[PDB]
C-alpha cells in the first residue's frame, strides 16, 4: 500500500532538551561564523555562544520576561537572532521566529500579519537589532497602539552572565513559528518535537561533527532554524551564516562561500538552484573549488530537474560532485524536512526522477518515456527519515496503493504541539489515529514520496474537487484544440493553442470548448472563457519561483 515507515528511531539517546544540546556543543572547539563581506568574518564558538546567551539572559530577566513568557524576534543580524534564541532557550522564554518587514514606514501585507501575531501573542516583547531598532519602534504609529515594547540585544552583551537556567522538560514549548498561510498561524513546538527531526534527519543524512555548514536562508524559516542550525548544535559542526539580502543580490556569492569556507553541506530552495543558472556566462569565466561540498539539500518548494540537472552540469568543472544534490520535503508544523532523496545524478538525468502519461493522473500512474509534450515528470523526494510514516489517502481518507495520486498525511514524533489558540484549525490537520493532513498531494513509490501538488489549487464544481489537468483534458477533447492550460478565476479561463491558425477554425473549437466543459460541468457558460515573438531559456515555473522568492 501507499505506506512507508522510515524505521525506529531511539529518541531516548541523546540530548533531551535545547539546553543539552548547547552545553555538549559547548564542550566542542567548533562554532559559528557570520559572513559579512568578502574579507570579513564574525566569530563565535559554541562555548561563546553559550556565554553570550547567559548575558542576554540577564536583560531579558531584567525586562521582566518569565519562564513561558513568548519573545517576538524582528532580526537582521544572524548574530544577534542566534543569540538572543539561545538566550530565551536557558531562561525558558518561547522566541517567536518570523521574518523582518520589507519596510516599517506605510501599512503592508507583512505589518498586518505582524500585528495579527503580535496581538494574538498578547503584546510580547519585541526583540531586536540596533539597525533594526529605529524601524521596529515605527508600529507603534502604523498600529495605533501603546503597549508596544522593543528592546536591542547588542546592549545586553555588555552584562554579566546569568548562570541560572530555568531546568526545561521535553514537553516544554520551545518556540513559536509563523506560517505562509491569509494571515499567517503560529505554530508551536516543543524540545521533543524538534529533537525528534533533528535525530532523525541527522541518522538519514550520516550527519557528523566534521561537517561544515553554510546557510544564507532565514532563521525565522523552519528549515534554516531546525533542519540546519540546530542540526549543526546537536552534532556540534562547524556552521557558516551569511545573510539573505546578500544572496539575493550577489547569487554567486553562493559559490564563493561554498569555496572560501570549503563547506561540505547547504541547502536553498529550488529558485536558488535557477538563479545560478542564470549566470552561465560568468560561471564560465569564474573559478572555484566546490570539492569539498557533497550536500546540497532541495526543498521548500517543487524541485524542477531540469533545474539541479543543468546546475550539475554548469559547476562539475568547479569540483562540484555529481550527487550531492538531495531533494527534500518538509512542513513547518512537523518541524521541517521529513524525507531525503539521494538518486540524483549528473550522469543519468533519470535517476530519482519519474515520468508518467499525462492520462494516467487520475489513476494508476504509467510510466512513460520522456517527450517533448504528453508526459510530465516529478522529482522524488525519497523515503521518510526514522520515526516518520508517510501515507497517501483519498478523498475518504481511505488508504491508497502506491503510484496514486492523493492526500499526503504524517505521522510521527516531529510533528507541533499545534496553532496557537486555534482549537479549529487544530482539528483540521489533527486526523484520527495521530495523522497529520499536510494539505499536499502525491503519491508512494517503492517507500519513496513524491508531491504532485496542493489541494489548495483544486477547483470545486458542484460540491466536489476538480483537478487543473481533469478540466484541460475535456478542452483537447474538443476537435481542433492541440494543447491547452486552464486557471480558474474569481468574478474559468482556457487557453488553447488551435491545430489550425484560421479565424473560422479557431472560432468554432473556441465555441465546442465553452459549451462542451459547460455540459460536462454543471457550471453557466459565460464562466467558461476560451482563449489564443522572443524566447527565454529559463522555465516558466522557475521565472516565477524566483519573482515570488526576491520579491
Ligand atoms: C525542506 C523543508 C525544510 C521545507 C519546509 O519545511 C517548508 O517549506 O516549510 P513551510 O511550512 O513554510 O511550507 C511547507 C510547504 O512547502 C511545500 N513544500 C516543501 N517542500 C516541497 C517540495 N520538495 N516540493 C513541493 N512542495 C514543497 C509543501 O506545500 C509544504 O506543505
Amino acid at each position: 500500500p501507499a505506506l512507508s515507515y522510515g524505521g525506529d528511531l531511539d529518541v531516548t539517546q541523546g540530548a533531551q532538551t535545547l539546553q543539552d544540546v548547547l552545553t555538549e556543543a559547548a564542550k566542542t572547539t567548533n562554532g559559528l561564523t557570520y559572513i559579512v563581506n568578502s574579507k570579513n568574518e564574525l566569530t563565535q564558538s559554541y562555548a561563546q555562544l553559550q556565554g553570550d546567551a547567559e548575558r542576554v539572559l540577564t536583560g531579558l530577566r531584567a525586562l521582566g520576561l518569565k519562564a513561558g513568557d513568548p519573545v517576538f524576534f524582528q532580526f537582521s543580524s544572524n548574530h544577534a537572532m542566534v543569540t538572543a534564541f539561545w538566550a530565551c532557550v536557558l531562561g525558558g522564554f518561547v522566541p517567536t521566529l518570523v521574518s523582518a518587514a520589507p519596510t516599517y514606514r506605510e501599512m503592508n501585507a507583512a505589518v498586518k500579519k505582524l500585528h495579527h501575531a503580535w496581538k494574538l501573542l498578547e503584546h510580547p516583547l519585541i526583540l531586536t537589532d540596533d539597525s533594526l531598532i529605529e524601524e521596529v519602534q515605527g508600529l507603534a504609529f502604523l498600529w495605533h497602539t501603546d503597549q508596544l515594547r522593543v528592546a536591542a540585544v547588542e546592549p545586553m552583551l555588555t552584562l554579566e552572565r546569568d548562570t541560572a537556567a530555568h531546568p526545561a522538560a521535553p514537553d516544554d514549548s520551545v518556540f513559536f513559528i509563523l506560517t505562509s498561510g491569509g494571515m499567517p498561524k503560529c505554530v508551536e513546538h516543543s524540545h521533543r518535537s524538534v529533537l525528534a527531526n533533528v535525530k532523525g534527519t541527522v541518522a538519514a543524512n550520516q550527519f557528523t561533527q566534521e561537517d561544515v555548514s553554510l546557510d544564507w536562508m532565514p532563521l525565522d524559516h523552519i528549515g534554516g532554524i531546525v533542519m540546519f542550525h540546530l542540526v549543526n548544535v546537536y552534532t556540534g559542526c562547524e556552521q557558516i551564516r551569511a545573510r539573505t539580502d546578500d544572496f539575493i543580490a550577489q547569487p554567486l556569492r553562493w559559490l564563493d562561500w561554498m569555496d572560501r569556507y570549503r563547506a561540505t553541506k547547504t541547502w536553498a530552495p529550488n529558485f536558488a538552484f535557477a538563479m545560478i543558472n542564470d549566470y552561465e556566462k560568468e560561471i564560465s569565466s569564474g573559478s572555484w573549488d566546490l570539492s569539498a561540498m557533497t550536500c546540497m539539500i532541495n526543498g521548500a518548494e517543487a524541485v524542477v530537474p531540469k533545474t539541479i540537472h543543468r546546475f550539475l552540469h554548469l559547476l562539475a568543472p568547479h569540483g562540484l560532485k555529481g550527487d550531492v544534490i538531495r531533494p527534500a520535503f518538509g512542513m513547518s508544523e512537523i518541524s521541517s524536512a521529513v524525507v531525503f532523496s539521494f538518486a540524483i545524478e549528473r550522469g543519468d538525468e533519470n535517476s530519482g526522477v519519474l515520468t508518467f502519461e499525462e492520462t494516467s493522473l487520475t489513476e494508476q500512474l504509467r510510466p512513460a518515456e520522456a517527450r517533448e509534450t504528453g508526459t510530465v515528470s516529478f522529482t522524488e523526494l525519497g523515503k521518510p527519515i526514522p520515526g516518520i510514516t508517510i501515507r497517501i489517502v483519498n478523498h475518504q481518507h481511505e488508504l491508497l496503493p502506491e503510484d496514486h495520486i492523493g492526500r499526503v498525511q504524517i505521522k510521527g514524533p516531529t510533528t507541533m504541539k499545534g496553532y496557537y489558540r486555534n482549537d479549529e484549525a487544530n482539528q483540521e490537520v489533527f486526523q484520527a489515529d495521530g495523522w497529520f493532513h499536510t494539505g499536499d498531494l502525491g503519491f508512494l513509490h517503492e517507500g519513496r514520496l513524491t508531491l504532485t501538488g496542493r489541494e489548495k489549487d483544486m477547483i470545486i464544481i458542484n460540491g466536489k474537487n476538480y483537478h487543473n489537468y481533469e478540466i484541460e483534458a475535456i478542452a483537447e477533447e474538443v476537435p481542433g484544440v492541440e494543447t491547452s492550460f486552464v486557471a480558474a478565476c474569481s468574478v474559468l479561463i482556457l487557453f488553447f493553442t488551435p491545430k489550425l491558425y484560421e479565424p473560422a477554425y479557431i472560432m468554432r473549437a473556441s465555441q465546442h470548448i465553452k459549451s462542451h466543459i459547460a455540459t460536462k460541468m454543471g457550471l453557466s457558460a459565460s464562466r467558461i472563457i476560451p482563449v489564443q515573438g522572443k524566447i527565454e531559456r529559463a522555465q516558466l515555473k522557475t521565472r516565477w519561483q524566483e519573482g515570488a522568492a526576491a520579491e
